[PDB]
């Protein structure tokens, strides 16, 4: 669906930019600063998982820009196991929200986190 | 969820690129220069439907910047209503995505893209 690069590039950035929105805006449900209301994070983490499946896509290849590292290419194997285990990160956080279970969801909130980091760490260029 | 205005208008440009990625991807299909997949469709109109109630909560109060035009502020009811049509709009998109329609999937596309410009033409910017 992208005419250049740079399409995949915008498109990519604002799919992770709206992820890490609907990730972050629970941080202080899960550490009980703000209340939680069952039904509303199970809506936002619906939401969550839509938007989660999205930005693999955008990484189609010779699509490299952004801060996109190479090795997002060299190693296809790799990089999809990366976002495949998030994304079933992202499917306990639902089944957990679904739940209405909070020690659920704080756990899976953390795991959650700790695969986006990982995922950096080795395929995002440093700021 | 947004710490300053700033963030709500990141939040909101991202939303609505990715929407527009998501209706316009459409164009060469209902055009008939690309083949039609029933199922494709339908799963990329579902995830336009996601996308598409996302951006008008990151239109709060005091969220004036980017290209919004402040009339979105002055005249609540008027842009909820555009918003709102505009969102009903896709839910015929949906419906004709859903029975596999391609006529009805043409016809709804065409709208919804009518109610993208008639808000644009009333409460954005010029570039
Ligand atoms: C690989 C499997 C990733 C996972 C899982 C997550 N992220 Fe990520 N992120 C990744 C890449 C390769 C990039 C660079 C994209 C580019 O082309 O520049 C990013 C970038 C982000 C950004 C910045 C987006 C921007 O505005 O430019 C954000 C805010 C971000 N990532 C957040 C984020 C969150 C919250 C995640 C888990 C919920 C997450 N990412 C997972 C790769 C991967
Ligand atoms: C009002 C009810 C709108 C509807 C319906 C649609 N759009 Fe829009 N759009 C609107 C505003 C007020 C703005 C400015 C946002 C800001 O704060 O700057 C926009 C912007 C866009 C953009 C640019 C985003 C960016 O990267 O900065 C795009 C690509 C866009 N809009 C596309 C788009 C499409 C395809 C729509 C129908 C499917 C659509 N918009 C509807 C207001 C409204």
């Amino acid at each position: 669906q992208f005419a250049k690069p740079e399409d995949a590039v915008k498109y990519r950035q604002s799919a992770l930019t709206l992820m890490a929105s609907h990730f972050g805006r629970m941080t202080p449900v899960v550490k009980g600063q703000a209340p939680y209301d069952a039904a509303q994070i199970k809506a936002n983490v619906e939401v969550l998982k839509t938007l989660s499946a999205l930005p693999w896509a955008a990484f189609g290849p010779g699509t490299e820009g952004g801060d996109a590292r190479p090795e997002i290419w060299s190693d296809a194997a790799s990089f999809k196991q990366k976002q495949q285990a998030f994304q079933d990160n992202i499917v306990k956080l639902s089944a957990a929200a679904d739940a209405g279970d909070l020690d659920k969801l704080r756990a899976a909130f953390g795991d959650v986190g700790a695969s986006c980091k990982a995922c950096h760490d080795a395929y995002r260029k440093k700021k």
